[PDB]
C-alpha cells in the first residue's frame, strides 16, 4: 500500500506515482536503457503504447529490474494503451495479450483507449479508407470486462476532450480512471482540469516540456521568459519548473526521455515547490496546444475541423 507523497489517488483507490517515464517516440535501440536507469534513479511509473513500437524492449528492461532486484512488479505502476485499429469487442483483448506479452507481464496497472478514433483491424492509419466511425461504449465494455478480470487494474481514455470525457462518465458502469492529454504551461487544460476534479477523474499530463524539437515559437515552452525567470529564482532548470508546475495542479508527469541525466533531473521535482506568486504567473504564457490531432481531422473523418475533434478545446 504505496504512501501519500509522490502519488495521487485513482477512483479505483490505487495510487498512480506522480511522475512516470514516457516512451512515446523513444527509440526501442536506447528505451531499455531508459527504463532500467530511471526506475534505478527512482521513478515507479513507466508510460507504454502498443503504437510506440517498443514495448518488447521495455520488457526487457522490466525483466532485468526483477531479476536484479531493484523492485517488484508490486512496485512499479505500467501503463500501455489501445491502438484506434483495435476498438472491436474481441479484438481489445487481444491487443492486451500482445501487449502483456511484449512488457512480459500478467497485468498492467492502467489501460487506456489511446484516441476516440477507430480503424479496421490491421489497416493503416494514414489512409482514409482505414476510418470506422468509433463506438466508445462498446469499445469500453471491453475494457470493463479487463478491468473486471484484474488483467489491467485500472482503465481510462488518453485524447478525450472534457465532453466527450463527461459523455463517457455517464454511459459506463467503471467510470474512467484516467484522462491522459498533452498538458504543459503553453497548453495548461484548465477546462479538463477543472471538470476531472470535479467528477474524480485522474488527469495525467504527456509532452508535459511541449515540444523539445521545436523552436520557442514553435513549441518549446521552456524557453518563456517566465519559466527562464522562476528557474533562476529557484535555482533549477526550466525543465524542472515545467514539470513541478504540473505537480503543483495535482497532475501526473510522463517526461519522454532516452538520456540517463536528463531522466535523473526531470524526477527532481519533490523536494521544493514554485511560490504561489511565482505560480500566478504562468497564467501569463500564450495557449497553444502542439500535438493538434491531425492526422484524424479531414473531410473523411468523424471529425472535419479540430473544433469537433477536441470540442472546442483548442
Ligand atoms: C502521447 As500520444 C500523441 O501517444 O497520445
Amino acid at each position: 500500500a504505496a504512501p501519500m507523497a509522490k502519488h495521487l489517488v485513482l477512483n479505483t483507490g490505487a495510487k498512480i506515482p506522480s511522475v512516470g517515464l514516457g516512451t512515446w517516440q523513444s527509440d526501442p535501440g536506447v528505451v531499455g536503457n531508459a527504463v532500467y536507469a530511471a526506475v534505478k534513479a527512482g521513478y515507479r511509473h513507466i508510460d507504454c503504447a502498443s503504437a510506440y513500437n517498443n514495448e518488447k524492449e521495455v520488457g526487457l528492461a522490466l525483466k532485468k529490474l526483477f531479476e536484479e532486484g531493484v523492485v517488484k512488479r508490486a512496485d512499479l505502476f505500467i501503463t500501455s494503451k489501445l491502438w484506434c485499429d483495435h476498438h472491436a469487442p474481441e479484438d481489445v483483448p487481444e491487443a492486451l495479450d500482445a501487449t502483456l506479452n511484449d512488457l512480459q507481464l500478467e497485468y498492467l496497472d492502467l489501460y487506456l483507449i489511446h484516441w476516440p478514433f477507430r480503424t479496421k483491424k490491421g489497416s493503416s492509419i494514414g489512409k482514409p479508407e482505414s476510418y470506422l466511425p468509433p463506438d466508445i461504449p462498446s469499445t469500453w465494455a471491453a475494457m470493463e470486462k479487463l478491468y473486471d478480470s484484474g488483467k489491467s487494474r485500472a482503465i481510462g481514455v488518453s485524447n478525450f476532450s472534457s465532453k466527450k470525457l463527461g459523455d463517457l462518465l455517464a454511459a459506463a458502469r467503471v467510470p474512467p480512471a484516467v484522462d491522459q492529454v498533452e498538458c504543459h504551461p503553453g497548453w495548461q487544460q484548465m477546462k479538463l482540469h477543472n471538470f476531472c476534479q470535479s467528477t474524480g477523474i485522474h488527469l495525467s499530463a504527456y509532452s508535459p516540456l511541449g515540444s523539445p524539437g521545436s523552436t520557442f515559437m514553435n513549441g518549446n515552452v521552456l524557453k518563456e521568459p517566465i519559466i527562464i525567470s522562476i528557474a533562476e529564482k529557484l535555482g533549477k532548470t526550466p525543465a524542472q519548473v515545467a514539470l513541478r508546475w504540473n505537480i503543483q495542479m495535482g497532475h501526473s508527469v510522463l517526461p519522454k526521455s532516452v538520456s540517463e541525466e536528463r531522466i535523473k533531473q526531470n524526477l527532481d521535482v519533490y523536494d521544493w515547490s514554485i511560490p504561489e506568486d511565482l505560480l500566478a504567473k504562468f497564467s501569463e504564457i500564450k495557449q497553444v496546444r502542439l500535438l493538434r490531432g491531425n492526422f484524424i481531422v479531414n473531410p473523411q473523418s468523424v471529425y472535419k475541423t479540430h473544433e469537433e475533434l477536441w470540442d472546442g478545446e483548442i
